[PDB]
């Protein structure tokens, strides 16, 4: 059928379709070309998704869910998850070592959701938006992820797609999608394009070469827990502390107070993109008292300056990894909602010695636009023109060798799909199982990198230590997701079992079925 492109964002999502020779970004039922990544359950049992969910946050905060993009593919004990919990009104509980979400779905009835199920609801809303515009069912999609997403975050996004009843044909890295929006139909030779992608929750920088519809990522780097949400938390914290100093009272555990502050902080941030001061006004803030304060642009900037400045380190790294200087950059493409912040634009400009970013790019839509073009290509639409993408893995994959040392299998910035094979053997006589832990990251020792998964090579026939010869192949697919397989080089196929913190097959089937009821 008609394959859609969905930008699944932390705070906002966007859907496009390639039709009649061009991309159309599809407006939702309220006329908005972006939709809040919010879900809510009214006290009466109505499920709200998008604008309606966000609009009732302050009256029903404990049963309004958002920020799921910063919870998927993470463990409960991740310090980033524990940071966000302080500013999230909904209950987050540990289940299967992961942050699950508990809400009241109506009439006092508790329900627990995996964060993938929240993202599935958002994807369902984006699918419905496209279906209303197209006048037909949508079964297939290209869905975006941050370039710096790890394996678990990628797989969790695909699982969200599955739970939404979508066949996710391709997971596309956000800056790659944005590069397509910039570069589609340009015949300007080969150019070095830097995409600076700072959204509601994640930060990516990618350097690409673009040449007449051929897009190649040379290097990428970022931080999947740096964006708008962090800047909002800094301002919320400022005003929580301001109230503490004024009254002596702590509002941090009052969800109504904190989320009313969130609403106002969002509006102020938007206003401060064009004004130098904004008013924070809350009628019934805490214990019958109102809240009435000013936020200057200078204060907003001061509260966030360390975070704003931290965005230049990934830019530095991508230039080094690509063997390019600042002066080799032909265009700077700014995408993501946080690139509307004047100070962010100034810092990027100053970092590039006064160079102006590319005009004609809406930072809220460019990623969706690119996703819709790639969806057009995967639908066989010739009006997209020749469109070739070469993308990379963001993180070095490795294994542990003697001394806790990170030993490389596949280095960062390798074009995918790619594979690496290695022979493994046993450490003791008659050992029936060999366990291999795979890590993601650039640090010297495995303990300072991220555990991707534990893989057990099982059914190894009895033999003396060191005699078995098992060739394990580690393959990263075009989506950026790892598959591990094994062959006895001495019955050829070796059964591998893995633990990668993924939703179980039973979970996914149950969650798919539950979603179909809505």
């Amino acid at each position: 059928g008609t394959v859609v492109g969905i930008d699944l964002g932390t705070t906002y999502s966007c859907v496009g379709v390639f039709k009649n020779g061009r991309v159309e970004i599809i407006a939702n039922d309220q006329g908005n070309r972006i939709t809040p990544s919010y879900v809510a359950f009214t006290p009466e049992g109505e499920r709200l998704i998008g604008d309606a969910a966000k609009n009732q946050l302050t009256s029903n905060p404990e049963n309004t869910v958002f920020d799921a993009k910063r919870l998927i593919g993470r463990t409960w004990n991740d310090p980033s998850v524990q940071q966000d919990i302080k500013f999230l009104p909904f209950k987050v509980v540990e289940k299967k070592t992961k942050p699950y979400i508990q809400v009241d779905i109506g009439g006092g009835q508790t329900k627990t959701f995996a964060p993938e199920e929240i993202s599935a609801m958002v994807l369902t809303k984006m699918k419905e938006t496209a279906e209303a515009y197209l006048g037909k069912k949508v079964t297939h999609a290209v869905v975006t992820v941050p370039a710096y997403f790890n394996d678990a975050q990628r797989q969790a996004t695909k699982d969200a797609g599955t739970i939404a009843g979508l066949n996710v044909m391709r997971i596309i890295n956000e800056p790659t999608a944005a590069a397509i929006a910039y570069g589609l139909d340009k015949r300007e030779g080969e150019k070095n394009i830097l995409v600076f992608d700072l959204g509601g929750g994640a930060f990516d920088v990618s350097l690409l070469t673009i040449d007449n519809g051929v897009f190649e990522v040379v290097a990428t780097n970022g931080d999947t827990h740096l964006g708008g949400e962090d800047f909002d938390q800094r301002v919320m914290e400022h005003f929580i502390k301001l109230y503490k100093k004024k009254t002596g009272k702590d509002v941090r555990k009052d969800n109504r107070a904190v989320q009313k502050l969130r609403r106002e902080v969002e509006k102020a941030k938007r206003a401060l993109s064009s004004q130098h001061q904004a008013r924070i006004e809350i009628e019934s803030f805490f214990e019958g008292e109102d809240f009435s304060e000013t936020l200057t642009r200078a204060k907003f900037e001061e509260l966030n300056m360390d975070l704003f400045r931290s965005t230049m380190k990934p830019v530095q790294k991508v230039l080094e990894d690509s063997d390019l200087k600042k002066s080799d950059i032909d265009e700077i493409v700014l995408v993501g909602g946080s690139t509307r912040i004047p100070k962010i634009q100034q810092l990027v400009k100053e970092f590039f010695n006064g160079k102006e970013p590319s005009r004609g790019i809406n930072p809220d839509e460019a990623v969706a636009y690119g996703a819709a073009v790639q969806a057009g290509v995967l639908s066989g639409d010739q009006d997209t023109g020749d469109l070739v993408l070469l993308d990379v893995c963001p993180l070095t994959l490795g294994i542990e060798t003697v001394g806790g040392v990170m030993t490389k299998l596949i280095p960062r910035n390798t074009v995918v799909p790619t594979k690496k094979s290695q022979i493994f053997s046993t450490a003791s006589d008659n050992q029936p199982t060999v366990t291999i832990k795979v890590y993601e990251g650039e640090r010297p020792l495995t303990k300072d990198n991220h555990l991707l998964g534990t893989f057990d090579l099982t059914g190894i026939p009895p033999a003396p230590r060191g005699v078995p010869q098992i060739e394990v192949t580690f393959e990263i697919d075009v989506n950026g997701i790892l598959r591990v397989t094994a062959e006895d080089k001495g019955k050829n196929k070796i059964t591998i079992t893995n633990d990668q913190n993924r939703l179980t097959p039973e979970e996914i089937e149950r969650m798919v079925n539950d979603a179909e009821k809505f």
